[PDB]
């Protein structure tokens, strides 16, 4: 199907994505590229508990605030053609309904990866549904 590439702005430990486009709100499943200086099989392995979604939308004073619902699970590949990369690695996110319409709504996502992950860059992707 169509792929949407969604723009990552990295500001140290956070991943800053925006979500404007209107043919996200018409069903999309989103996934991650990674790439590190991790070996491959650790960072598919540690990737989806080292990485965290943040909140979208929190209101409060409390810094750091966490999106549940979000699983971020390995996969073998991305269900569509996309840039290859030998050395990267994929994963899906598994989003429950509160979550996709948390980031839908605020218009953005967020993503937290800790310094141990190495030098790490991130690439999301959005496949359009049907």
């Amino acid at each position: 199907s169509r792929v949407v590439f969604i723009e990552l702005k990295q500001k140290g430990v956070m991943w800053e994505g925006a979500l404007h486009d209107a043919r996200l709100r018409e069903g999309a499943d989103f996934w991650l590229s990674v790439r590190s200086s991790m070996p491959g099989h650790e960072l598919q392995t540690k990737f989806p508990q080292l990485c965290k979604a943040g909140s979208p939308d929190d209101v409060s004073e409390v810094v750091n605030v966490a999106l549940s619902g979000v699983i971020i699970r390995p996969v073998t590949h991305v269900p569509a053609a996309i840039p290859l990369r030998l050395e990267n690695q994929y994963f899906a996110l598994d989003l429950s309904t509160d979550a996709a319409r948390a980031m839908l709504d605020a218009g953005r996502c967020t993503f937290y990866t800790p310094a141990s992950l190495g030098d790490v860059k991130l690439e999301l992707f959005a496949v359009l549904r049907t």
